[PDB]
């Protein structure tokens, strides 16, 4: 199983129609790994995706599965080739150790608030996909699509 970030990046790491797209289009068909909070900021379960919600207050809509732990929430999305983990902000910070790839949509935007995607260090990982796109009417900024993955380990003694 790899497990996979994805999240929208504006400037210094803060956390468009075009990247809602692009979300679905990477999640749809998977397992989807979120905290409560995010599960309350989309407002209702994603459609054509299994819902994992991690929480210690599990909620009574029967619609999403609700785990406990990352184990409990590894379990559920079972021998999945990739797990989507989605946010926010604790939650890509508890799983960063285990990803091994990251979508990130990096939106050319300078605005406040402190919540951070987490540091990763950039030589531990490479590009394997990317995408620029313009502003136009229904996108405000430009914005970069972007996959990451983990350079493998370095197996080399001398
Ligand atoms: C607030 N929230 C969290 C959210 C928003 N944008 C993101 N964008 C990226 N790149 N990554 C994320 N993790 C991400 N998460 C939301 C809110 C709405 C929907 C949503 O209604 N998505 C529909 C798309 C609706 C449509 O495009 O027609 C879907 O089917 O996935 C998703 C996430």
């Amino acid at each position: 199983m790899i497990i996979s970030l994805i999240a929208a990046l504006a400037a210094d790491r803060v956390i468009l129609p075009a990247d809602l797209a692009w979300f679905k289009r990477n999640t749809l068909n998977k397992p989807v790994i979120m905290g409560r909070k995010t599960f309350e900021s989309i407002g209702r379960p994603l459609p054509g995706r299994l819902n994992i919600v991690i929480s210690s207050q599990p909620g009574t809509d029967e619609r999403v599965t609700w785990a406990a732990s990352i184990e409990e929430a590894l379990a559920f999305a079972g021998n999945a080739e990739e797990v989507m983990v989605m946010g926010g902000g604790r939650v890509y910070k508890q799983f960063l150790d285990r990803a091994n790839r990251m979508y990130l949509t990096h939106i050319d935007a300078e605005v406040g608030g402190d919540t951070h995607f987490p540091d990763y260090e950039p030589d531990e990982w490479e590009s394997v996909f990317s995408e620029f796109h313009d502003a136009d009417e229904a996108n405000s900024h430009s914005y970069c699509f972007e996959i990451l993955e983990r350079r493998g380990e370095n197996l080399y003694f001398q």
